[PDB]
């Protein structure tokens, strides 16, 4: 099962990816997470990606495609995989097609989680993450038991660097211009499936699981 989760910033990609991989046991490949890992390790790519991520811009295609190509060639991707946040430009999508062909694979579905921009704004500015364990909360939609305290480990909650309103507006703008044309690109290939992301988390997952069920049928 080869899947792509596509959505504008804050659509719920990570939230759903976690539920999907827990049910199937396939790897979760997130370009955003890979860039963050490189930043922490202090690698050349991490240092370059930091400047773009801090401003809410997209990391250049050549570099992004390169890290995905290296990740997909590993044996742990034999049973399938879930790409989260890649591709996000037409160039990345064209590259993904041949990258997959070279390893004898084809995408099954490109799941587009659709959410209105005004809602996306709120999804992101109110997000709080635990500094200790990475648990995610939301001040409006899913708050912690006690303010600024993680329910799981007691850790400090904080706001991601790129989640402030000004950076979010740039993120939504650039992703809208670059990612939206992908809806047409994948509709033409027949891989595109739309999911209404403005529903409670379990219902969004149910819609997704219903779609994935057609693969066993
Ligand atoms: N391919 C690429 N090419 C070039 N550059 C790239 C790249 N990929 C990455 N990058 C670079 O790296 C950066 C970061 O990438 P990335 O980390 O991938 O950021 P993103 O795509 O903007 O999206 P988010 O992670 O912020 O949100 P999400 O959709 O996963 O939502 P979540 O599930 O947490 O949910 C968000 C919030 O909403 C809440 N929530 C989720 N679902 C619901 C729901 N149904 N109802 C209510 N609340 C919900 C959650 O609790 C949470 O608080 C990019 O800006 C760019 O610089
Ligand atoms: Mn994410
Ligand atoms: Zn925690």
């Amino acid at each position: 099962m080869n899947l792509v989760l596509m959505g504008l910033p804050g659509a719920g990609k990570g939230t759903q990816a976690e539920k999907i991989v827990a049910a199937y046991g396939i790897p979760h490949i997130s370009t955003g997470d890979m860039f963050r890992a490189a930043m922490k390790e202090g690698t050349p790519l991490g240092l370059q990606a930091k400047q773009y991520m801090d401003r809410g811009d997209l990391v250049p295609d050549e570099v992004t495609i390169g890290i995905v190509r290296e990740r997909l060639s590993k044996d742990d991707c034999q049973n399938g995989f879930l790409l989260d946040g890649f591709p996000r430009t037409v160039a990345q999508a064209e590259a993904l097609e041949t990258m997959l062909a070279d390893i004898g694979r084809k995408l099954d579905y490109v799941i587009h989680i659709d959410v209105r921009q005004d809602v996306l704004m709120e999804r992101l500015t109110g997000r709080r993450i635990c500094r200790n364990c990475g648990a995610t909360y939301h001040l409006i939609f899913h708050p912690p038991a006690k303010p600024g305290v993680c329910d799981k480990c007691g850790g400090e909650l904080y706001q991601r660097a790129d989640d402030n309103e000004a950076t979010v507006a740039n993120r939504l703008e650039v992703n809208m211009k670059q990612m939206k044309p992908l809806v047409d690109f994948y509709e033409q290939k027949g891989y595109l499936r739309n999911i209404n992301g403005e529903q409670d988390m379990e219902k969004v997952f149910a819609d997704i699981r219903e779609l994935l069920g057609g693969l066993a049928r």
